[PDB]
């Protein structure tokens, strides 16, 4: 049970807007004096707004892994918070954008090797998470990534597109998609198409080009999370293991 009194967390200041609310920086007193993310949630005095926000902490409660953002607690009682390990870098996607001069190809693979397993981990769980984009991965530190978010129509599958059918296939899907958006320093997927445009395009063979410095190895391994059959696509535990080769042959 994860229920903490309210005087044993101090806020801080704002570090982004969440969906439910404002997610602040804070600190945590326990029997030393933790670094914590605090997310709120404005509407929460209504019950129906309150279950969807504390499904987020039910959700987080089930993992343990040091690439996904870890629950401290929650606090229950009106006004209604979630209490999560504090990713001081921010969003991924924000990080990238700033940093695009800054970090190396040997940095970026890293951020793609510390999601794939997470995702390995989530895959192991039988949990599906239908949103891995680098919106949703947050910086620790800089050579740490977090899985922080427990329509994308440009991020998902076609059978999920088409059919609403999410597996750990269109997960993999999702994830090369991700690896892209890494590569190409925070960029968004299939910028100046209209979202309605996405699946026509999928369904001739198109796919998103190889990003510049991109090694081509690491790219075909993007066009195999891009298999049209779910089937063919490969699982995270390969996945880990290949960009574990590709990041080696990198730092050397
Ligand atoms: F909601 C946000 C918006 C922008 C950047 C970060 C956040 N959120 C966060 N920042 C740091 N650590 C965190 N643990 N859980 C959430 C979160």
């Amino acid at each position: 049970d994860y229920e903490i009194q309210r005087e044993r967390i101090e806020l801080g200041r704002c570090i982004g807007e969440g969906q439910f609310g404002d997610v602040h920086q804070g600190i945590y007193m326990s029997p030393p004096a933790l670094a914590v993310a605090i997310k709120t949630c404005k509407n929460c005095t209504s019950d129906s707004v309150r279950e969807k926000f504390l499904q987020e902490a039910l959700t987080m409660r089930q993992f343990d892994h040091p690439h996904i953002v870890k629950l401290i607690g929650v606090i229950t009682e009106n006004p209604v918070w979630i209490i999560m390990e504090l990713c001081t870098l921010g969003e991924l996607r924000s990080f990238l954008q700033v940093r695009k001069y800054s970090l190396d190809l040997a940095s970026l693979i890293l951020y793609a090797y510390q999601l794939s397993t997470a995702l390995a981990y989530l895959e192991s769980k039988r949990f599906v998470h239908r949103d891995i984009a680098a919106r949703n991965v947050l910086v620790s530190s800089n050579d740490c990534v977090k899985l922080g978010d427990f329509l994308p129509i440009k991020w998902m599958a076609p059978e999920s597109i088409n059919f609403r059918r999410f597996t750990s296939a269109s997960d993999v899907w999702m994830f090369g998609v991700c690896m892209w958006e890494i590569l190409m320093h925070g960029v968004k997927p299939f910028q100046g198409v209209k979202n309605n445009d996405v699946i026509g395009r999928i369904e001739n063979g198109e796919r998103l080009p190889m990003p510049p410095n991109c090694p081509p190895t690491l790219y075909s391994l993007m066009t195999k999370c891009w298999a049209y059959d779910p089937s063919r696509r490969p699982r995270f535990t390969e996945l880990k293991a290949q960009l574990s080769t590709i990041l080696e042959e990198e730092k050397a």
